[PDB]
């Protein structure tokens, strides 16, 4: 019994969404952010790919010249991670 050699880190909702609070810290973060509903559309993902987000993010508010990043930059950057959804 056990993973004896495949060690893959998985933390928990808020383990994992402490992450983004962590690395948007830096950001201009919007009035009204939500990040809930991001950590949310993370399934098995670990903490790297969530770090992928949080710099899509940004990359997303520049093409729009976005100062403030909302909600918006940062799912449109999971789905452009995880690439599950076409």
């Amino acid at each position: 019994m056990g993973h004896h050699h495949h060690h893959h880190s998985h933390p928990n909702e808020e383990a994992r969404l402490d992450i983004l609070k962590i690395h948007s810290r830096k950001m201009n973060l919007t009035r009204g952010i939500n990040l809930r509903k991001i950590a949310e559309l993370m399934p098995g993902a670990s903490g790297a790919e969530v770090k992928g987000v949080c710099t899509e993010a940004g990359m997303y508010a520049l093409r729009e010249r976005r100062v403030h990043v909302t909600q918006e930059d940062f799912e449109m950057a999971v789905a452009k991670v995880m690439q599950k959804d076409s």
